[PDB]
């Protein structure tokens, strides 16, 4: 193809980049939930009985669906159940399920739990956790006390037993296939001119364009290339039985890549020639509809599927994620006794666009904090007789910034509110460093700590150029960043700071970023918790969690 050392060079480079950012992406993880109980009693006796567990989803406004439900196990003082619940795991939400132990009746001994109607059982308990509560103990099990509802009594409530659930991440949901392609005798369609090739595997849709799966680097002058190797999960692919396409294509600068030749084949094919040592033909298309055989061939040198190293392997090997906040207290907001002001805090009790952005990350990353002491500032006020501040401790103490949970956040929240002054201008370089700070002090110490530091504003920053600076420094350090605009101010230039809409951030003195760090999104506050389009933020968070492990040194 036509392009010079320096097109490939730098297409290979953004390519790296891109691989390093995905990961081994797209492992969806399953969990399977194991349970066992002890000491289920309807009353004060301990008795044989036939206990079945079942488990529901319960929804943000508190109803129930029915997601899975154990064998009976027979004549029992202590059930262990055969029969395990796989559950989609979705760090990005808080999985909220609700455990409840029946006592069989005997006449149904020969009858299928699926036929079983609960209102003819003995209801002996409930219990109720998140998924992210048991992923995240160290032993990876939970035991939960079984409870009536008996009238009112939260001192005097008897026990009905307790139900014991183990979680194990599921094998198959971790697995990736590395292959390394190998072609011969390739002839681009440039005649007179060796290709500069490449590889493309999709994923094939019925009707409509193939989506692109995976990719290598271009290389320069190759007849015979051999690449450095891909991944491939089985999500990517469909299933290893499913046909994907391969395509070879000679690399143009300007762009507009030609087809060198095409090949069909599952992933189940490809490790067949891989064990066999074959290769199999490319193929272009001709008159509408028909192929051509070509003499270049296609092998696979490499094929290996690998269990990757997952995030809830890192959580399992005892890593943690810290939850930071800091809270633009610039004028701009309104006085916040003002009812239009974006800090109201209404005395109903509804919370603001601040309150709903720090529940809606909080509530979620609360989990994977043992201490639960979040670091919590403030930027842009005025504290007593002091001159402005660009990052003050919502707690108000000189000394520190942890604060005792989410409930610590929102009380230190209201709390600074109303002591200190609304002032200006907005900037986040001093916060992203004392974000900073506390990473790299974390990083210094061998903790196993990773930062996610949420930043809420109402308007855009001064400090740009500050701002790229110190998130490029940041980027080594285990920090990953969201910022929530409020309100209904022009974010546009917030966008440049974006891992998705934006481009790789660069220095002043030209450092580039290790990685992506930065998130943005404007909360646009039509929303009383539906969309909520700080989920889609929070789901990239494993992602960086794991970029920054591989490259860390």
């Amino acid at each position: 193809g036509t392009s010079s050392m320096a097109d490939i060079g730098s297409t290979n480079d953004a390519l790296d980049y891109y691989l390093k950012s995905k990961g081994f992406n797209g492992l969806f993880s399953q969990i399977e939930l194991s349970f066992s109980a002890s000491n289920l009693r309807d009353r004060d006796v301990l008795s044989k009985s036939d206990p079945m567990v079942v488990v529901y989803q319960k929804e943000k406004d508190a109803t129930l669906s029915e997601v899975f439900r154990s064998e009976v196990v027979l004549n029992s003082l202590a059930p262990k159940w055969i029969k395990k619940f796989i559950v989609a795991y979705h760090f990005e939400t808080v999985q909220t399920l609700v455990f409840r132990v029946y006592d069989v009746d005997t006449k149904f001994q020969n009858s299928r739990e699926e036929m079983l109607k609960l209102d003819e059982q003995q209801f002996l308990g409930e219990a109720t956790c998140a998924l992210s509560e048991i992923i995240t103990k160290s032993t990876r099990t939970s035991t939960l006390e079984l409870k009536r509802k008996d009238g009112f009594a939260p001192q005097a409530q008897p026990h009905h037993g307790k139900l014991i659930i183990h979680a194990e991440e599921s094998l198959a949901s971790k697995i990736s296939t590395e292959i390394v392609f190998r072609c011969s005798n390739l002839e681009s369609k440039d005649l007179f001119s060796k290709s500069d090739p490449f590889l493309v595997v999709s994923k094939i849709v019925e009707h409509g364009t193939p989506i692109p799966v995976s990719k290598t680097e271009v290389r320069k002058n190759d007849l015979n290339p051999i690449w450095k190797p891909v991944f491939l999960s089985v999500q990517q692919v469909g299933s290893k039985d499913s046909p994907v396409i391969i395509e070879c294509s000679d690399f143009n600068s300007n762009g507009k890549h030609s087809l060198i030749g095409k090949v069909q084949k599952s992933l189940s094919d490809l490790e067949k020639l891989h064990l066999a040592g074959q290769g199999i033909n490319f193929s272009l298309p001709t008159g509408a509809g028909q192929n051509k055989v070509l003499k270049s061939q296609l092998f696979v040198d490499k094929f290996t599927e690998t269990v990757h190293h997952t995030f809830l392997e890192y959580l399992a090997s005892g890593f943690e994620l810290n939850f930071m906040v800091a809270i633009d207290f610039t004028a701009s907001n309104g006085n916040p006794r003002l009812p239009d002001s974006l800090h109201y805090i209404d005395p109903s009790g509804r919370l603001n666009a601040y309150q709903r952005a720090i529940m809606d990350v909080g509530e979620v990353l609360q989990f994977y904090d043992s201490d639960k002491r979040f670091p919590a500032w403030g930027f842009g006020a005025r504290p007593i007789d002091a001159p402005v501040s660009h990052c003050f401790n919502l707690n108000g103490s000189s000394s520190y910034s942890e604060v005792d949970g989410i409930q610590g956040i929102m009380t230190s929240y209201t709390s600074a509110l109303f002591n200190v002054s609304l002032a200006g201008p907005t900037l986040f370089g001093p916060v992203i460093n004392a974000a900073a700070m506390i990473a790299s002090a974390s990083l210094a110490q061998g903790s196993r700590k990773y930062y996610v530091l949420l930043i809420i504003t109402d308007g855009v920053i001064t400090d740009l150029q500050e701002t790229k600076d110190a998130l490029v420094s940041a980027s080594d350090l285990p920090l990953s960043i969201l910022i929530v605009g409020v309100g209904g101010a022009d974010f546009k230039e917030m966008e440049i700071l974006d891992a998705d809409k934006g481009e790789r951030l660069e220095s002043s003195s030209g450092r580039l970023a290790s990685r992506d760090i930065v998130q943005f999104v404007a909360l646009r506050d039509v929303q009383y918790g539906e969309i909520s389009v700080v989920q889609a933020l929070l789901a990239e968070l494993p992602s960086q969690f794991l970029t920054y492990m591989r490259i860390r040194n």
